[PDB]
């Protein structure tokens, strides 16, 4: 229906709202842009699924998000890819560690502040019928 394309619309407006706040955050500037296989030809070779902050709004835009939940599983990739592909104790890999961890909690401290629970709920059941 026109009401359930205007839910996901909403849904679309809010993720590229959350998204662009923590694009414009000079700590997560490594998550805003793919990895360049110049710099890490090793990359895409170890992470299956890359995940940057540019593709995630591609997908908003693509309407690949119909709930919260399904864009919350795109920045936990983010940040497990980091903790994958940079794991050990040398202060480079312990920052960028750090920075990820603290993407993901700061998308999921905006969504448990600016979320609407039954707005995400009606999202799912939307899903969930299609
Ligand atoms: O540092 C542990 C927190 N964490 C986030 C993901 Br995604 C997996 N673990
Ligand atoms: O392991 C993810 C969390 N973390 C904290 C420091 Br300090 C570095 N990484
Ligand atoms: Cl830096």
């Amino acid at each position: 229906s026109m009401q359930e394309e205007d839910t996901f619309r909403e849904l679309r407006i809010f993720l590229r709202n959350v998204t662009h706040r923590l694009a414009i955050d000079k700590r997560f500037r490594v998550f805003t842009k793919p990895v360049d296989p110049d710099e890490v030809p090793d990359y895409v070779t170890v992470i299956k699924q890359p995940m940057d902050l540019s593709s995630v709004i591609s997908k908003i835009d693509l309407h690949k998000y119909l709930t919260v939940k399904d864009y919350l599983r795109d920045i936990d990739l983010i940040c497990s890819n980091a903790l994958e592909y940079n794991p050990d104790r040398d202060p480079g890999d312990r920052l960028i560690r750090h920075r990820a961890c603290a993407l993901r909690d700061t998308a999921y401290a905006i969504i448990k502040e600016e979320l609407d629970e039954d707005f995400e709920q009606l999202c799912e059941e939307i899903q969930e019928s299609r």
